[PDB]
């Protein structure tokens, strides 16, 4: 079980200059022929030559044309091909080899493989040796050659990095194509695309050296008209990274290619942008809004690899934080922009604060750069892309946008052409540190904590006014706990954002204001504040920590109320429906454990609940935002606040307390709910793929998150809602409407209706499946079955097996039977799926990663399943790394 070590990075004995592929696709085999034209480097100390290749079936291999032989020359070993010393050549060679594959039957969807009809590439991280033979790391940087050969009726369109440079026919109703790309790359960039696909084209000039550049999007041709907003949104993309960065991009042409199986979002080979079908296309008629804003992220984010990423690379996988932080930080910044609603930042800060701080606080926590790994695919996590994310952003926090920007071309002039490590962009962002504070003695090197420390701060604080003085003062504190991977945590430089807010007339009292908290405790005055205010702390969530605001409720209602910032406004109502929450519990608790035959229950705080109104009524109030505040935090964020949870217990909590707020707001949500309707589901631009309105989308999170309010609490006569808003032509509605309809006898008739609307496109139906997944229904478990047996069967495709089980595993009260039932149906579920397809099987774990916050039967509960996938004797090994670190073993 190989553990690599951070610490032991060492540059190769070897250098490949040049990769000379022919990729000859068959019925059933793909034959690889790869001449390598290789060197030795100033680092080899006469090794034997090992090439990383997995799976491979050796036809021959060949060092300078002389054909080497097995046993007495190499060995393979189905992981490694070993040449011996004696034999490699000691200046320039040529290695040679022909391997057959068989992308049919590969259906773990890493290195070649089969999507439906099209043959499709994945070589991130390590799926290149799955190809040819190779030493698979980003720094062996090489330029390549391609041909690739097909059938020509099944196979017509051939895509390869860089310059299609030939064309030609082949007897036998073959043909092939020969791609050249000269600038140098790793390997995981490589990518190749064969298939009966159909376009959408358009062509982009560049803003400054007014290059043309062809971009096309590809899918299978029954989807071709799901294409038009990808095509948008990479227009979008271009022009950002050129308006906000000064970057244009650098090739002739951009392929962006759709398929439907794929292990996650999408892949940004260089030129040749390979996406989950779920990721790239989507129309009105059959597409929910989610995929709207999904499209235009995943897009952006493939986009501004071509810089972070692609043209500055990494010097080894531990790096990856480095081009996935902070192309997160780019795609978020581009999706802010593009979007013009707060709930973008709020729904990122919303996902950071449940999915990731669960991680940080688990034993998978791990660093934003972690010190060791053994299996590459379980890597990419939350920690790395949407820590690494916040971290990123953090700088420009810091240096504000004029020396952010300095600071980050600096980083690209430096590195351009290059790999790279989460040094070389500190040392940017420093120099632009020195600019800024006018003083070359300044750095950033407590900032590298931010890479290597794990776990979550803790940012408390105190006040303190003096009325005589004017004088006000914030004492701060921070706080990391200590976990497997640091006994001793050290403090962060961690920015805070603040403002301090007039509570008698809600102004700003001071300009815009980050304070830089370097030391573990320090306290920051103000003077001239001429009463005392409210502090608005972390706005824009200026850094990701828990923070511990220690303000009244009352000043929590006036900041959300009053105060300028979106994310503290949602974060004072976050913090006032955690403190009744947490109250809540415990009354719920108490009297489960002494089995009370009566007793209290803290009402929620009545202003609180006057406020939502005056918000909810605010015409000029934005309606995103609006849907947040009548929604209770993520069970996922609750559960950081919460030990030995007892998921009933919770269950019973949000109960009472929504059941408290629509007693008293039922009549307003209603009211809203046949307001909004005209703006909300206007048809004007219905037929219009490239037009899209983030604000009416809001509306219509709005009307359905009302909508599930109202049905869960069976307002009179609400039934007739459902049933014409099943009626609706957006998918976002009518599928609402089945969800809704769970509380009601018409579920089964909503059921039937919304599969016949879904069943005949592919990605549709994933969301009906999700739907109906998610459906608060008391026989889930026969309606699972039922889907098992007549649309999921023995489907091998990923998010038909997400779509099915996921959503389900975030149902509070079934997916937690205290039976164990739902714990032994998803372990069932990840053991069959991990046969064929391990990186999804781990991804299918997730609900297993709070195991050990849980009551203590349920935690029990989980440790049995985790323990019997870990006795499979045919588990993966990604299944196994991942359990065995999950469960502490
Ligand atoms: O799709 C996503 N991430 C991919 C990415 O960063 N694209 O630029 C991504 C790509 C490949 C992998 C990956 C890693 C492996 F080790 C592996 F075997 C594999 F098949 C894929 C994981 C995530 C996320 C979801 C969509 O928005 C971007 C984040
Ligand atoms: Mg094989
Ligand atoms: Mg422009
Ligand atoms: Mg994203
Ligand atoms: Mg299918
Ligand atoms: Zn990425």
């Amino acid at each position: 079980p190989k553990i690599h070590y951070r610490k032991d990075y060492k540059p190769s004995g070897f250098i490949i200059n040049q990769v000379t592929l022919n990729i000859n696709i068959h019925d059933q085999e793909t034959i690889v022929r790869s001449v390598l034209d290789m060197d030795i480097s100033k680092h080899n100390v006469g090794e034997d030559l090992v090439f990383d290749g997995v799976g491979l079936k050796i036809n021959e291999i060949s060092i300078n044309n002389k054909k080497l032989v097995e046993g007495e020359e190499y060995t393979y070993d189905n992981e490694f091909l070993t040449i011996f010393s004696k034999f490699v050549p000691k200046s320039k060679f040529a290695f040679s080899s022909e391997v057959i594959i068989h992308p049919e039957t590969n259906y773990a969807l890493t290195g070649l493989y089969k999507s439906k009809n099209i043959i499709v590439s994945q070589c991130e991280a390590t799926g290149f040796r799955r190809i040819t033979f190779f030493i698979d790391r980003p720094d062996m940087m090489a330029k390549y050659d391609v041909t690739v050969t097909a059938d020509k009726e099944k196979y017509p369109v051939l895509l390869s990095n860089g310059d299609k440079v030939n064309e030609f026919e082949i007897p036998g109703g073959r043909h092939g194509a020969r791609f050249n790309d000269p600038p140098l790359k790793p390997c995981y960039l490589f990518a190749v695309v064969a298939g009966d696909l159909k376009h959408l084209s358009a062509t982009y000039i560049t803003k400054y050296t007014k290059k043309k550049v062809e971009l096309y999007v590809f899918s299978e041709e029954k989807y071709v008209s799901k294409l038009q907003w990808a095509l948008e949104c990479l227009k979008k993309s271009m022009a950002f990274d050129e308006d906000y960065f000064g970057l244009e991009y650098d090739l002739s042409r951009l392929n962006l290619v759709a398929v439907s199986d794929f292990n996650v979002g999408a892949m940004e080979n260089k030129g040749l942008n390979i996406f989950n079908a779920n990721s790239l296309l989507a129309s009105k008629k059959n597409s929910i809004d989610f995929s709207y804003a999904r499209i235009l992220t995943v897009v952006g984010h493939e986009y501004f690899h071509q810089y972070t990423g692609n043209r500055v690379t990494l010097r080894d996988w531990f790096q990856l934080t480095l081009k996935e932080g902070l192309t997160v930080h780019r795609e978020n910044l581009f999706s802010e922009e593009m979007t013009k609603t707060v709930t973008t930042r709020l729904s990122h800060v919303d996902l950071l604060r449940s999915v990731q701080f669960l991680e940080d606080s688990s034993p998978l926590s791990h660093p934003i750069r972690p010190e060791s790994y053994v299996s590459m695919e379980n890597f990419y996590t939350t920690t790395v892309y949407d820590k690494g994310s916040e971290v990123m952003r953090m700088y420009l926090t810091i240096l504000g946008e004029e020396y952010y920007k300095k600071g980050f071309d600096i980083y690209i002039k430096k590195n351009d052409g290059n790999t790279a490590t989460c040094e070389d962009f500190n040392y940017a962002m420093e120099q632009a540190y020195k600019m800024k504070k006018a003083d070359n003695s300044a750095n950033l090197n407590q900032y590298l904590l931010w890479f290597s420390q794990s776990g979550t701060p803790h940012v408390s604080f105190k006040y303190n006014y003096d009325a005589e003085k004017k004088q006000y003062s914030i004492h701060v504190n921070q706080y990391t706990k200590p976990d497997e991977n640091q006994k001793e945590k050290k403090p962060l430089f961690i920015p805070i954002s603040v403002g301090l807010i007039n509570p008698e007339n809600g102004k700003e009292m001071i300009s815009q204001t980050t304070l830089e908290l370097t030391k573990e405790s320090d306290t920051f005055v103000f003077n001239n504040i001429a009463v005392k205010p409210i502090p608005s702390l972390f706005r824009g969530f200026s850094a990701p920590v828990y923070i511990e605001d220690q303000l009244t409720d009352e000043e929590r209602i006036l900041l959300l109320k009053y105060d300028s910032d979106a994310f503290v406004r949602y974060n004072s109502c976050t913090n006032i429906y955690m403190k009744q929450i947490l109250m809540n519990y415990n009354e719920f608790l108490k009297a489960k454990n002494e089995k009370l035959e009566s007793f209290q229950l803290t009402p929620v705080n009545a202003q609180f609940i006057d406020a939502i109104k005056y918000l909810l009524e605010d015409p000029h109030a934005d309606a995103g935002f609006k849907s947040y505040i009548v929604s209770l935090p993520q069970d996922r964020y609750i559960i950081n606040f919460v030990s030995n949870l007892d998921t009933d217990v919770l269950a019973d909590t949000k109960e009472y307390i929504y059941k408290q707020i629509g007693d008293k707001l039922n009549d307003v949500y209603y009211k809203m709910f046949k307001s909004l309707e005209a703006k909300a589901d206007d048809l004007t631009y219905f037929n219009d793929e490239s037009h899209v309105d983030f604000d009416q989308m809001n509306m219509r999170t709005l009307r359905n998150t009302l909508l599930s309010l109202l049905s869960k609490a069976q307002y009179p006569n609400i039934l007739n809602e459902i049933i014409e808003h099943s009626k609706s032509p957006y998918p976002s509605n009518w599928l609402t409407s089945l969800s809704v309809s769970a509380y009601f006898d018409k579920y089964f008739e909503l059921y039937d209706k919304t599969y016949k609307l879904s069943k005949d496109d592919e990605l549709l139906l994933q969301e009906w499946l999700k739907t109906v997944s998610r459906s608060d229904r008391k026989d889930i478990y026969e309606i699972l079955k039922k889907l098992e047996n007549e649309v999921l069967k023995d489907s091998k495709n990923p998010n038909d097996i997400r779509a099915v089980y996921l959503p389900f595993t975030n149902n509070l009260r079934r997916f937690h039977d205290i039976s164990g039932k739902g714990y032994k149906l998803i372990a069932e579920v990840i053991t069959k799926t991990d046969k064929f397809n391990p990186m999804v099987a781990t991804q299918l774990c997730e609900p297993f990663k709070l195991w050990n916050k849980l009551d203590t039967k349920r935690q029990e509960l989980m440790l049995n399943e985790m323990n019997t996938m870990l006795q499979e004797p045919q588990i993966s090994n990604n299944l196994k790394e991942y359990l065995l670190r999950l469960t502490n073993k």
